[PDB]
């Protein structure tokens, strides 16, 4: 989670598309999708960002509508964002034990109970908290079973972001359960 402010400067795709749904939160303009293959993942637009600006002009208090009417509307050749990293997700870095476990059990993504003498207990991992990445790879709506198969493939230090379910639950309402599994980009950034 970097600590502050950027400017992202996007560029719409031959089919005038960015590969970003926003959703308003607490009068702040949140990033709900970022579409594999789009201008937003290549800028490394990630679920969670906060969107403070748009072409220099505030989002505060935009509806969800206006942030995407507004985007429609930019003149294409250059659109400034001023993003905000990730403010409601945290990471931990966890070890796993020489049996492959980090000591947590997850329900839908959501983190459900902390073993006791783990890493995740001694890293202080909370429930209640779903997970939006692991070693910086979005996992949202990928399947419980192959959140397990990256973190069985991690080696054994493994970073996870997450966030604070009910917070998870206002971001994610009104984008349909297969759209989050088929079109939240899962891929390892590009260099």
């Amino acid at each position: 989670i970097k600590q502050g402010i950027r400017e992202v400067i996007l560029c719409k795709d031959q089919d005038g598309k960015i590969g970003l749904r926003l959703k308003s939160i607490d009068n702040g303009i949140f990033v709900q999708l970022v579409q594999a293959n789009s201008p937003a993942s290549l800028v490394g637009l990630r679920f969670g960002d906060q969107v403070l600006q748009i072409n220099g002009e505030n989002c505060a208090g935009w509806s969800s509508d206006k942030a995407h009417k507004v985007l429609k509307q930019a003149f294409g050749e250059k659109i400034t964002m001023t993003i905000r990293d990730r403010p409601f997700e945290r990471t931990i870095t966890m070890h796993k034990d020489s049996t492959g476990h980090v000591g947590f059990i997850f329900k839908n993504g959501k983190i459900t109970s902390i073993v006791k003498d783990s890493s995740a207990a001694r890293n202080g991992l909370l429930t209640e908290h779903n997970i939006c990445e692991i070693n910086g790879q979005n996992v949202i709506g990928l399947k419980d079973s192959q959140i397990a198969d990256i973190l069985s493939t991690s080696g054994t230090v493994v970073t996870i972001t997450i966030m604070p379910a009910f917070i998870f639950e206002h971001i994610i309402k009104r984008m349909a359960p297969s759209i989050m599994k088929s079109l939240m980009d899962h891929t390892i950034p590009e260099v």
